[PDB]
């Protein structure tokens, strides 16, 4: 499906990050405020624009419940570039969280994680690495279904290897990175899983400033860089606590997320059965 | 009897206004081999306070039960009045829980609210008012069972009366009608029960405390007359963050502002057990 810039229509910002923005659009060729209601991305160079292209390619391959549906394209053009995608207007799982905490139990928590870990899987079948797996980068749709959002820095594992080494000078999300991440930039389904790790923590830690990743892993902490005192926290089995009230068994899973050993930590089908297994006790 | 030679601090516990609890071993053999006890005393010993301290070894006296502190004894040397108990070693379910949480999930929660509700039961078949139900007056014997520590506060309803009117205060924990009128009923026990509910699923954090919360709703008046506005005009503690629907719910009844509206502790032990078992 074809679109025209001149009836896609600017309604509200809804994030922006180092390198993009979303925006929600009204796609109105009748003019008449009937249009349907678009999430655009665009960007605020030649390698961005380059990789920007990749991540369209990677989104349009993508069909699956639980990752947010490509719609088309939009040019003016390059500089002007968009990648339209449906809006969901429940926003991230970080921000639904955070407002509707008080009517969400265990029961939820463990039916979005198992839809986080259904879409994570899909990825898999691909071969995309997500590299960004957070709650803010997870929109819900309703009450019952949510879906991962962006693919902002997902890469193609090579043909014949399971990791890809990144060689990018911008600002990473370290407190979601596996070790191995952090130290030699190797991203696979492993540092996914890893990801998915803090995830669950985000989400029975109900997303509270006190308790993030961040404020955490400084607790910690306490002349290097924090990526080094990171490192080196990790090393040495520093890890993120039991969230107040988690269950055993998705602590459980938490700490074998976050096994220093990528070959030890679960695969997303594993995490899936686990997760609605716990769900199904409860 | 108990007698005070042989009677050796060991450590503070806690004190209060009036009164302090230590450890102390009971050692007529002065070998160090003498049973470690829990020694209650008056910080000042007017004539008032030693009658009411009077009442309050007669009521643990009285108490025979799991889930309520063992009664041992008392020391005589009258002026120098000590209540003596058994030792819990693990302390109050305020500090084990702030210490431990890690490693408690809302199975074990539930396992000591039911502890709790029976040993309020029994205080109920006594016509005894706790007027003091708070994570901090709650001891651990073990990980497997608590029990009420403390009756600093308790009184005994009249004959004639379901209700006993006492003219600082817990008042983050305290009925509407307890702030008013000053009026301690079984219903204002339960209501100071949710709040214990509320405790334990905040697992004691300082950011979500029933004084931390009630401050923020309230904001050149009293915070007392800012509270009863408050609880009048139906604000109540939030769910804390993954309590279970039920346990919300049984929260919110305890918080009715109709006394006789707030369940049983035979009806909440029961509703307790069942969430717990169906988890
Ligand atoms: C209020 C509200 C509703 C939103 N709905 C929405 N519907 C679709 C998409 C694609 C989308 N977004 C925000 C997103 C995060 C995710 N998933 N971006 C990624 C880029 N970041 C720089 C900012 C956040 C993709 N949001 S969002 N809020
Ligand atoms: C680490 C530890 C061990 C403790 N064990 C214990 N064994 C018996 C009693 C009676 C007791 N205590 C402290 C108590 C708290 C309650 N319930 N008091 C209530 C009166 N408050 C003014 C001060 C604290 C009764 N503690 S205590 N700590």
């Amino acid at each position: 499906t074809q679109f025209e810039e001149r009836h896609l229509k600017f309604l509200q910002q809804l994030g922006k990050g180092n390198f993009g923005s979303v925006e929600m659009c009204r796609y109105d060729p009748l003019q008449d405020n009937t249009g349907e209601v678009v999430a655009v991305k665009k960007l605020q160079t030649e390698e961005h624009l380059r990789d920007f292209e990749r991540e369209i390619e990677i989104l349009k391959s993508l069909q699956h419940d639980n990752i947010v549906k490509y719609k088309g394209v939009c040019y003016s053009g390059r500089r002007n570039l968009k990648l339209i995608m449906e809006y969901l207007p429940y926003g991230s799982l970080r921000d639904y969280l955070q407002k509707h905490k008080e009517r969400i139990d265990h029961i939820k928590l463990l039916q979005y994680t198992s839809q986080i870990c259904k879409g994570m899987e899909y990825l898999g079948t691909k071969r995309y690495i997500h590299r960004d797996l957070a709650t803010r980068n997870i929109l819900v749709e309703n009450e019952n279904r949510v879906k991962i959002g962006d693919f902002g820095l997902t890469k193609v594992l090579p043909q014949d290897k399971e990791y890809y080494k990144v060689k990018e000078p911008g600002e990473s999300p370290i407190f979601w990175y596996a070790p191995e991440s952090l130290t030699e930039s190797k991203f696979s389904v492993a540092s996914d899983v890893w990801s998915f790790g803090v995830v669950l923590y985000e989400l029975f830690t109900y997303i509270e400033k006190s308790k993030s990743p961040p404020a955490e892993f400084m607790r910690m902490i306490g002349g290097q860089s924090i990526v080094t005192h990171l490192i080196e926290l990790l090393k040495n089995n520093g890890r993120l606590p039991r969230p107040d009230g988690c269950p055993d068994e998705i602590y459980m899973i938490m700490t074998e997320c976050w096994n220093n050993n990528v070959n030890q930590r679960p695969s997303f089908r594993d995490l899936a059965l686990r997760v609605d297994q716990i769900r199904d006790n409860m």
